[PDB]
Order: structure tokens, then sequence, then C-alpha cells
């Protein structure tokens, strides 16, 4: 994606390493010529250009055609007419059937900014490169604005663990209109028992209630930071923790305690000084972190990446607790995704690991927007400043490391209710929900190796719990039209999953629409 | 609040300024004699101190009892047996009158860490400090776990333009439970539509819906700084943009063009040096900017600051928008809680600027959550990367300046369903709901202000459009009990709004409500 960014940021560094300016200072459109470097210096940064790249740049065309940095970028950003007839019809069959979604995508691109409508973009198949627009769903179904059924393997990014309005769910928003709810102003009448439902489920000791997984994620970095009076924060590369600005970034070359680079235009690395990128499972990275000591105001884990759900990384994790531990750092799982769905007491129970803060979301707004900060007192006193009693003389005892926070619209009265709701729900339902989930997410993924084994194709399914991606080699983003097309809906990030409303029927649909896509290009000239 | 660390901040520059270390340097705790201070920096210093603040420190504290920043701080910071037994007897009938909120409040501190717990506490009066919990709401009246009605100025912090549940809303949510509600994964059908509406209601270009107005704020940031290839960024002393760190600052003392200090523990520096916070309506302040010229990626100003409704600086405004546009710097207007308020078209159309980004939210959302950015292309294609069509060979031309932004419960179904009604209901309504429901706020304060003429109080009422606030030396902390207890429910933040659905008697019942409290403690010896 935001290649260029980073291709700048690498040079940027190749040359202040060799040539000791620092990088801070490294105009990105001065010609070379006037770095003043050595002729060793030109050939160490001609060879870090060779290794992480393919090219091989003669040192000639730094001072002639290439003169800058802007201009090495420019550069360094770089079918059959038997496909072609197979693509040609299907871009046909397709757009024909998703017409009213490219209609009111192209009506509404300019008045409604979104990002999604760029997704799987690509010059010469632009005519088929719009989001899917949904008019219904219900249980595992969705319907587009053409009136065409899809099996939903999406479930709103992870947020609709029970399928799309679930009985208890709906009854849940039908009593809301019937009871004259409390308002936003005064606190909730609710929100006291969501906590402590969330504490039995979960064994955290105190909960607080933002409005997204950003929000949960922005506010967990800013405790430990105001409880360790630290400020130093390493996350690791491929996790995915928010749009926050503090933790959008990505692994400064060959760095260990060397802060960030930013992941995208408009991320000042001003927002990169705090934070160190390393490595996932990889040991070296427990050293860096060992290495660092008393420095880490917190280590920001995603337990079990969204990325790679076959990385269930619990030897890293016990030993990334212990280091922690000892330096007094705050350990942060980012549990937004895996929370209340790999099991009732989410990441931490299944690796028998209990961090000093986590972060939910997603499932546990009961499809209303939701994040969630928790974890022990020693942290979230940072929140209110510590509990006290009346009848005593007691104080906020934290008071001097207390932070700020605030927001409008936390402990909504509705999603707190949604909230409370999935909660009780799921400890109504027992251990055997998940387990029935997970078994039959494990049934789906066997069953598509199986006839991926024994058929010889480039793809294999990886799964965690519920959550379950592809991993091929073939042109993903053609694939994934293809079961888009073939009614099996999958948002452009590719994380799937399946739901407790997930049938017999949709198992089998979803295991057959993939059967004949892998046919469908097999006879297109794609094996 | 957070003064400690405002404090720490001051002397950390004072010393770095009088002599010359960088204050990234100043161990807060090392002992003054380490410095190796001269005696004029040390009387310098010693001035500043005697300047900023009441104290005149004798310097011989520096190599005794206070011989570290630390102790200054803690030094730094710093009632008749008539009033006593009026306010011994009043915290007894409050308590009483409120004793459910108070008992859940004490049940629900640990499990529920919520800053709202801490709100006005003092040591001595703690056995009555607590936030009211609510159990229902309707129109203009909310009602307690207790069942005590009040008459609600606090209106979700300026949320409910209509009141509680006004029945357009309500018919909303119910239309949804019947309807299969779309999901959460794919594109919103109703989004579209929420923005062209907006488009006319405001005049903005494009328009990009986010999850809370911190978040919003947040985005606009990165956009400018995306578009201006720029980092820095000015906002306002008093101004209020959410609690995205990158805003969570300070007033570096006496600085111009000089990075900001962390508002409070947990805010890192770092985060801090691309932001310069300026007095606002101060003609120094536009020159700075202009000294700065083609610095400033953005300046981001509450067009009328939620603190000070009289500060209306039209002037400041309109000079404001001649700099930052031939500069090429992005102008952001914080709408969040004046846009659909003041009127249909919001601050922009009052003082009749057009800025190049606005943030939206609070009302927005008819009660639910909601953030909005929105403004010309030049920016907001910093989210897609520009328009584009189909059937020629177009492509998004700021594919380069494209940031990320993400979320996902963006455009939530329900969510993009309230905000629809809500403008279609500000449509079909005239002007006249705005002029109504200003003039309605204009009499409330004009006879307040009339009645604390003619009787020598010191209390004004402050206005602009329907939203309202005290301006009083007395201790506004006990008043605001004082009008809690009497059925007027103010939050601790004293932003205070009038709904279309506040009555003849409402209007009476609150300045009825002041009136009785002024005779309160008249006759307790407050005057
Ligand atoms: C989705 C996700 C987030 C961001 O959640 P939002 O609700 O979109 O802010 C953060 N962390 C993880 C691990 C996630 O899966
Ligand atoms: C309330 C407010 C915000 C923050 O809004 P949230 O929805 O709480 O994030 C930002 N700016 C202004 C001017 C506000 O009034």
């Amino acid at each position: 994606n935001h290649t260029k960014t980073h291709i700048e940021s690498f040079l940027k560094t190749v040359i202040s390493n060799a040539s000791g300016i620092r990088a801070d200072e490294i105009d990105s459109n001065a010609h070379f010529i006037g770095f003043g470097l050595d002729s060793i210096m030109l050939t160490q940064v001609k060879k870090a250009i060779a290794d992480e790249f393919n090219v091989d740049i003669p040192m000639e065309r730094f001072f002639d055609t290439m003169n800058n940095i802007e201009s090495v970028v420019d550069y360094l950003a770089e079918y059959t007419p038997q496909q072609r007839q197979y693509l040609e019809s299907f871009i046909e069959k397709y757009v024909d059937k998703t017409k009213g979604s490219k209609q009111y995508t192209d009506e509404t691109r300019f008045a409604h900014a979104n990002n999604r409508n760029l997704s799987s973009f690509r010059s010469y198949w632009k005519e088929m490169v719009y989001p899917i627009i949904a008019e219904r769903s219900d249980g595992s179904r969705m319907w587009d604005i053409d009136g065409n059924e899809y099996i939903d393997i999406t479930m709103g990014f992870g947020v609709n663990l029970f399928g799309h309005h679930p009985s208890f769910i709906t009854q849940t928003v039908v009593d809301s209109t019937h009871s004259a709810l409390p308002p936003l102003g005064p606190m909730s009448n609710v929100a006291g028992e969501v906590a402590d439902r969330i504490r039995a489920c979960t064994g955290v000791e105190r909960v607080a209630f933002y409005n997204s997984g950003t929000e949960a994620v922005m506010v967990a970095l800013r405790l430990a930071r105001a409880a360790t009076g630290r400020t130093k924060v390493v996350v690791f590369a491929g996790s995915y923790h928010g749009t926050f600005d503090g933790v959008l970034g990505v692994a400064n070359t060959k760095g260990g305690a060397e802060p960030a680079n930013p992941l995208a235009p408009g991320i000042p690395q001003s927002f990169m000084n705090d934070l160190i990128i390393l490595h996932y499972n990889h040991p070296d990275s427990l050293d860096v972190i060992r290495n660092l000591g008393n420095e880490l105001a917190a280590v920001l884990v995603e337990p079990v990446q969204s990325r790679r759900p076959d990385l269930q990384p619990e030897s890293f994790l016990k030993e990334l607790r212990a280091i922690t531990q000892q330096s007094g750092t705050a350990l942060i799982m980012d549990e937004i995704i895996t929370g209340f769905r790999i099991g009732l007491g989410g990441a931490q129970e299944w690796f028998d690991i209990q961090a000093d803060l986590v972060t939910y979301g997603k499932i546990i707004g009961g499809g209303q927007p939701l994040g969630i900060v928790a974890g022990k007192a020693e942290f979230m006193n940072t929140i209110d400043g510590g509990t006290w009693q009346y009848g005593d003389d007691s104080y906020p005892t934290d008071e001097a490391k207390r932070t700020f926070v605030a927001g409008t619209f936390n402990t909504h009265p509705l999603t707190m209710r949604m909230s409370l709701a999935v909660l009780r729900y799921l400890q109504a339902e027992g251990e055997t929900l998940y387990e029935r989930l997970n078994q039959k997410t494990t049934y789906l993924v066997d069953q598509l190796n199986s006839y991926f084994e024994q058929s010889q194709v480039p793809i294999r399914m990886v799964q965690f719990g519920s959550l379950f991606r592809f991993v091929s080699s073939v042109d993903n983003d053609l694939f994934f039209y293809h079961l888009n097309y073939k009614g099996v809906y999958v948002w452009e990030g590719r994380n799937c999953f399946l739901s407790t409303a997930h049938t017999s029927d949709d198992i089998a649909y979803i295991i057959q629409a993939v059967q004949e896509t892998v046919k469908d290009l097999r006879r297109g000239g794609f094996i």
C-alpha cells in the first residue's frame, strides 16, 4: 500500500547511516551531489538497495537521471490473451450482477469520502472496483441492493458472533423503545453490572467504557504511560491496534531500540519517537525489550494477530509476561478481535496469561459501537485516581498519576444494554457455545485443506477459534471477486468469521462455492 | 486540575531559560546545587515564580528544604461556623434525596473506572460527591434512580437538540427493528443521502463518517498534514477538540512558535512537538501564525469556545481565514458543539466563514455515536485519493497523498439512519426551529441577568444560540449542587443547553430554581 512513504524513509535512513547526517535533516529533493558522499558510502548505499530491493542502480544514475531521493523512490517502485478472454467475460457477468452497487458507488463517490471505494483498485479492471452495498441482513445471510443473497463470512469484521439480528439482540432494542431509556448526561444505571460480569468473565479488576477499539487502545497506552512515568512503547510488526496515530508506524530498518517510521502520509515522525516496532515471535525481540529494561512504559501485543491466525505464540507470550513483569512495564493485550471469541475469557484465558491492561471491542458491543479498556487497579487507577469509600476519610491515592480521558458517548444507554445482553446470553449459554462454534469452524477449514491437498491447489486455510483466513499465492483480489460473485460475501480485509447462526447448508455452500471457483479458473488458466 | 504537571513544566522551562540546559535534560528530582546556576540566573528564576505565582521563595530554600523541582512544585501548590451549619444540614437533606445514586456509585466505584466519580471532589464534603444515576428520560425531563424528576439543561452534553426521545427519533429505532437492517461489513446504502443532505445544509464538498468527535478531530489533523506535507499545527488555549493526544496540550510559557507542554500525566511531550497553543482572539496570535507562514499544516479553532459562549470573535476568524488561505494552510473549524445548533449551517454560516475542513458530532448522530469530518476536496481527497469515474480511464490522482483511516463501526447502519432522520427533520422544519430555540434561550438568560442585576448577585449568564453557561465568583461547585438538589440537572462540565422540547413551565422552573437558590445561601451566608 503506502509504499513510497516506506521507500523514502528506508533511503533516508540508509543515506543517514552511511553518511552521518541526521535523517531529520535530509531533504528528500536535494541533489545527491550535495550530500558530499564518499565512494564507499556510495557503494554501501548501492548495496542496501540491491539487498532490500531487486534493483542494482549504477551509481552514475545518482548524478544524472536519479539525482535525488524522490526520483529513486519513483523508480524503485518497480498476461496471456488466453486468460484475458475469461476475465473479459467475467468482469461482464460480474458487473451485470452487481450494477446497483456500482451505480450507487459512482453516484456517491464524491459526496461521501470513504477509503473503501478504492480497495482492490487496478487500472485495467477499474470497471469492477466498488464496494458491495447492503440492503438487508438476518442470521448468516445478507442481501445487496441488487437483491443478491450472500452467505456472510465477514460478520461485521468480527462483530456479529451470533449472526445478524439474533432474537435476543432485537428484543433488547425493542425493549429500549418502550421503556423511556435514560439519557446521555447522567451516569449509567447499567454499566455497573456490565463491568461486574466482564470482571467475572475475564479476570480483570476494573473496567472502563469508550467509543471504539481505536479509542480503547489510545487510552490504554495513556494509562501505561501515566502509571509507569515512562513514555516509550513497543508494538509488533503485523499487529493491528486501531487508527490512533501513536501506533501507526513501521519498523525502522534493522533497528532494535530505534524509533519507528510513519505508516503513511500525514503521520508525523514526532508521533513515532516514543514507538518501537519489533518482529513478532522472534527471540531477538524479547532481548531488545530485556535490553530496554526499565525503559518501556508498555508492550502492546495482539495475542493472535488477525493477519496470522496460525501464529499462536504461546511460548513468546509467557516469556513476554515474565520480562515486562519484573521491569515494572505494563503488558497490554489487544483482545478486540479475540476477546469473547476464542472463549468467554478471551486470549488471556486460552493462553493462561494475565496482562496488566486488555482492550475489548467488536463483539462486546452487541452490534453497537464500543471499546473497552480493563485491567489491574495499578493502572486503571490512572482513570479515576483510585478507589475510596464513604464514611472514612479516604481519598484518591493515585491523584498525581491521574490522566485525562473523556467522551460524549461513553456508556451510551442503549449500547450498555446491548453489551449487558451479550454477556447474560454468553453466561447463560455454556462453554458449549464456543466449543460448537470452534468445532464448526475446524470442520470448515479441515474439509477445505483436504480438498486443496487432493487436487494440488496453492491455497491453505488458517484458523484461530472462529477466525479464519485464506493463504494462497494465486491472485487473491481476483479469487475473492469470484467468491463475492459466488454469493459468499468477503470484505476487502479478508478476515473471515463464522457465527453461531451458520447452519449446515451455509457451511456447505462455502466449501462448495470455493470448489466451483477453483474449477472456474482452472478452466480459465490460473492454475 | 492537573496542576502539578503544569507547575513542573513551568519551572522546567524557567530553569532551562535562565541556565541554558535543554529542558528535555532537566531531571525533575536532581538537587538544584548541581545545575551550577549563577546568582542572576537564580534571581531571575526567583522572579518568574513571584510573578506567575503568589509566592516569594528565598533562594536559600533552593539549597535546603526545597532542593529539587519536585519539592518546589509540592510547595508551590498553595470557613465560618456560621456557614458550616447550613451546609452541614444541606449535605444532609441532599445525600438523603439522592442516596440511591450514592449507593450505586459506592457499589460500583472499583469495578467501573470512570473519571466522573471524582468531579467536584473535596476532602471535607466527600459525603456528597458522586454522579447522579439516571433511570429514565423523556422530552426535557430526566428521572434518577431515586425517582427524582429533573429539568434537564445538560441534554446529553449538547446531543439532544430535540429533547429525549422525540417522536421522530423513536419511530426510526422502531422502524429499524422491523426492517432487517443491513449489517456492518458491506457499505451503507444510506450514507450517500446523509452526505448529500449535509453538503446542502453546510456547503462542504465531501463528507466522511467516524465514531466520535475525538476520532473526527484526530482524522482532520491527519488530513491537513497529509495534504500540506507539513506537520506543525496550532490550536487555541481554552478550545476543546476531544481526547486525541496530539491536541491535549497547554501553552508553553511566553511562547509564540514554541512547542506546547503536556496537559496531564501520560501525554508524552513527543506528542506536543508538532503542536502550538496560542491565546484566542488576541491580535498577537495571528502575527505568530503569519510569522510561521508556510509552516503550519493547519490551524484548528473552536469557532465559539464552549467555555466562553461570549467570545464570538467574528473579526479574528475572518482574519484567521485570510492568513491561512494565502499560506496554503488548512483551516479546521471544530463544529462538534455548534454545528446544527446555532443554525442548520453551523458556525460557518453564522460567521460567513468557509473553512477547509470542519468536524461535526453530537447532534448530527440523533442520539447515536457519531463524528464527521467534511470539507474541500483538496484535503478530503486524502481519504480516498480523489474522485474518478467509470467508462473513462481515470484514477485516484492524490494517490501519493492518501493517508490511513479505518474503523469497524463507521457508517453504522442504525446511526446512519438516525442521522438521516435528524437532517430530514431539520430540513422539514424551517429556519424557524432555530429562531424559536434561540429566542427561547435569550428569554431565559435575559430574565436571569435582569434578576441578578436587580438584587446585586455575582452571577451572569452567557450565551451562543441555545448554549449557555453560568459565570460567577461564588463557589460554583456548591451552587450547582443546589440546582441539582433543586431538580435542575447540570452535569459537572456546566455546558448548559435548551432543547426544542423545553416548555414554558421548564423555562419557568429554571429561572425559579436559581432564584430560590440565590435566596437559599443569601440566607446561609454566601452573599
Ligand atoms: C478492529 C481492531 C481494532 C480497531 O477497532 P475499531 O473498533 O475499528 O477502533 C484494534 N485492534 C484490533 C486487534 C482489532 O481487531
Ligand atoms: C464534545 C466535543 C469534542 C469531543 O467529542 P466526543 O464525541 O466526546 O469525541 C470535540 N470538540 C468539541 C468542540 C466538542 O464540543
